[PDB]
């Protein structure tokens, strides 16, 4: 499994997570690491958000799990 954050603001990642890792920790983990925040940034893909509150065992992302990078606070 990987997951992969594209940035409107013209910056293009991509993140491998694993099916069964809370992309929580992962979005933490590349937002400590990006110094980001949540309340500032939210994930989307498709028709399925992408959040902390967001588990791959649950939100099923794809095998690249391409994600939209957006900013704000959480989904809503």
């Amino acid at each position: 499994s990987a997951v992969s954050v594209l940035a409107p603001n013209g910056r293009r990642h991509t993140v491998k997570v694993t099916p069964s890792t809370v992309l929580l920790q992962v979005l933490e983990d590349t937002c400590r690491r990006q110094d980001f925040n949540p309340s500032e940034y939210d994930l989307k893909f498709q028709r399925t958000v992408l959040d902390l509150s967001l588990q791959w065992r649950f939100a099923n992302l794809p095998n690249n799990a391409k994600l939209e990078m957006v900013p704000v606070s959480r989904s809503r």
